[PDB]
């Protein structure tokens, strides 16, 4: 059958929102009130992959954009990028591995581990207005925990 998707927003555990800041660039900042319309709405697809009670493979597309978060080696390091795709072919149930995150539920929070790069996580900085990035470190001024919000 089709692939199933939900619209949602994400906030880091310090409650910073994610907003598109220039061509292909997600940034995390503290947001409230009018400015909350700036936040990125994801289409979270439930994709093929290794699964357990608390570990669910997803893809993170930007709502009604042919753009996905992906994990690739850049200058020899696992990095997070926004990657464009053929809008005729996405989303799909069998997403390529660079697009797949293991959504892990621990203590009422979510972590997004790269399926491609074990123990590398979607991360934010403690500082305001810095890039969302892939981090291979868990607890060291890098926020790897998020809360999920379901939107209409
Ligand atoms: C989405 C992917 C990431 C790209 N980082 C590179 C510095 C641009 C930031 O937002």
């Amino acid at each position: 059958a089709p692939v199933r998707s939900l619209n949602c927003t994400l906030r880091d555990s310090q409650q910073k929102s994610l907003v598109m800041s220039g061509p292909y660039e997600l940034k995390a900042l503290h947001l409230q009130g009018q400015d909350m319309e700036q936040q990125v709405v994801f289409s979270m697809s439930f994709v093929q992959g290794e699964e357990s009670n608390d570990k669910i493979p997803v893809a993170l597309g930007l709502k009604e954009k042919n753009l996905y978060l992906s994990c690739v080696l850049k200058d020899d390091k696992p990095t997070l990028q926004l990657e464009s795709v053929d809008p005729k072919n996405y989303p799909k149930k069998k997403m390529e591995k660079r697009f797949v995150f293991n959504k892990i539920e621990i203590n009422n929070k979510l972590e997004f581990e790269s399926a491609q790069f074990p123990n590398w996580y979607i991360s934010t900085s403690q500082a305001e207005n810095m890039p969302v990035f892939l981090g291979g470190t868990k607890g060291g001024q890098d926020i790897t925990d998020f809360t999920m919000q379901f939107v209409s």
